[PDB]
């Protein structure tokens, strides 16, 4: 010390100011007004939304839900599979400072019940195959008020759909083009209460998702914004992973090509037609295209990157992965639930196996002693710790649990072992 804290590199981009609303409304009205630009593509049922449809419908719902009464005090709960509506409420949440709650639609109720008592939210957006569940889980937290059907257009069972109930209140006149985004302190609003014994929640204010957008806009350490550029994301949007890459690549106008149901022709033929640059992938489908013999059958000559994960994943099964798609390499990123999105990046073309990436701009990555604390050097093998501005201001009602992660010296001590090595690549070591 000082040359065993690795340090990531100044931004490409200085640190925009303003909330996580304010920036992707700033991003998105920019692409909407460019007519036919897509921001989502559903491969399952072919249909593509474009940036002018989200941007609206976004502003329309963020305008309804302030003129509802919600505010920075509520908090909602977006409750469904991965679809061409997601992330509509979320962003209009965000324009105006409501906490967005995501909730695992393949939790059950009771795990549902469990992740909804720490929002506690007052309003749940679901799809039409998670209602049964929200109305269950509404007779045991009757704070749940109201319930709007996100995958309808007229209302549904009695219930109010997103383009019903923003009809209902809007004002007359209104413009989506005019509206603002609120304004307020981005360190202070939590932006996103996330999932991680049973779980907690995981309060992300507006400011770690604006250094995740610097990250994501950063030629190294994301994606060069280059016009026609498409994703193929087959995350779940309601954990931290598939969260922060897609508002990511929104902030960037690319366009978002979802399957909430992996099927391996699907997938190949997803990537080969759409002329994906990018694929998304959980570790287990890493395991699964190691064995799969169909890639050959495609034209993939677009793919640029895989990137990965939960995870970190074998040397062997990237390693091997990599060969089937004739990349060079697998693009890996660490980071957990309480410190946004990914703080060790694999920087652009800067490809090693094994290897899970290099510390992400604005912050530092140690590796310590697991008996004395004491900051250990190169190739030492020890517990990795972070610091920076996405770390979680804690976890929702627990301090407890907040300060036996998060010392006052504000580390946060992974619970992961690690090592850096000649060129500062972090690796992390499977217990
Ligand atoms: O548990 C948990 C919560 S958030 C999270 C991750 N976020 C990212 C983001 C990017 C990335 N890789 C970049 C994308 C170009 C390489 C890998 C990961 S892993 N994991």
């Amino acid at each position: 010390d000082a040359k065993n804290i690795k340090k990531g590199p100044a931004p490409f981009y200085p640190l925009e100011d303003g909330t996580a609303g304010e920036q992707l409304h700033k991003a998105m009205k920019r692409y909407a007004l460019v007519p036919g630009t897509i921001a989502f593509t559903d491969a399952h049922i072919e249909v593509n939304i474009t940036y002018a449809e989200y941007f609206e419908m976004s502003v329309r719902l963020a305008e309804a839900m302030k003129r509802y009464g919600l505010n920075t005090n509520h908090r909602i709960v977006v409750c469904s599979e991965n679809s061409l509506q997601f992330f509509m409420p979320v962003l209009g949440a965000l324009f105006i400072g409501v906490a967005v709650a995501p909730a695992n639609d393949i939790y059950n109720e009771r795990e549902l019940l469990n992740s909804m008592n720490i929002s506690q939210p007052t309003v749940v957006f679901v799809s039409k195959k998670g209602l049964q569940k929200i109305l269950n889980v509404q007779k045991k937290l009757p704070i749940i008020q109201k319930i709007i059907i996100m995958d309808s257009k007229t209302d549904y069972q009695g219930f109010q759909s997103m383009y019903t109930f923003v009809t209902s209140h809007l004002p007359p006149g209104f413009n989506e083009y005019d509206f603002v985004p609120e304004s307020f302190d981005r360190d202070k609003t939590i932006a996103l209460i996330m999932n991680s014994g049973l779980p907690k929640g995981v309060a992300l204010p507006h400011r770690t998702a604006c250094v995740r957008f610097s990250h994501a806009r950063d030629p190294i350490f994301g994606n060069q914004i280059i016009p026609d550029t498409a994703i193929l994301s087959v995350v779940p949007f309601h954990h931290g992973f598939g969260m922060f890459t897609t508002l990511g690549y929104l902030i960037c106008g690319f366009r978002v090509v979802l399957m909430y149901r992996f099927e391996e022709e699907l997938f190949l033929r997803s990537l080969q037609d759409y002329k994906i640059q990018s694929a998304l992938l959980v570790p287990t489908l890493f395991s699964f295209f190691a064995k799969s013999t169909l890639i050959d059958k495609y034209d993939l000559s677009n793919l640029h990157e895989i990137a990965s994960g939960g995870a970190p994943l074998s040397k062997e099964v990237g390693e091997a992965v990599a060969k089937r798609f004739h990349l060079p390499g697998i693009r890996q990123g660490y980071g957990l639930t309480e410190t946004t999105s990914a703080i060790l990046i694999t920087p652009e073309g800067d490809d090693k196996p094994g290897a899970v990436g290099k510390v992400v701009p604005f912050f530092e990555a140690k590796v310590v002693d697991l008996d004395t604390g004491k900051t250990l050097g190169v190739n030492q093998r020890g517990e990795l710790c972070v610091r920076g501005p996405m770390i979680m201001s804690g976890y929702v009602n627990n301090p407890e649990a907040t300060n036996a992660l998060i010392d006052k010296d504000g580390w946060l001590h992974s619970g992961d072992i690690a090592y850096w090595d000649e060129d500062e690549h972090f690796f992390i070591v499977d217990r």
